[PDB]
């Protein structure tokens, strides 16, 4: 919950962060820094 097609990894909610792009999720390359954008794709 960023700007739309945008999520955030290994941070939750009540400290908004800074989002990476839904590209970088399911991209067949880990980034979340925990890689946590792989993870089930779904």
């Amino acid at each position: 919950s960023c700007p739309p097609g945008q999520f955030r990894c290994s941070e939750p909610p009540g400290a908004h962060g800074e989002c990476y792009p839904q590209d970088w999720l399911c991209d067949g390359h880990p980034d979340c820094d925990d890689g946590r954008d792989e993870w089930g794709c779904g």
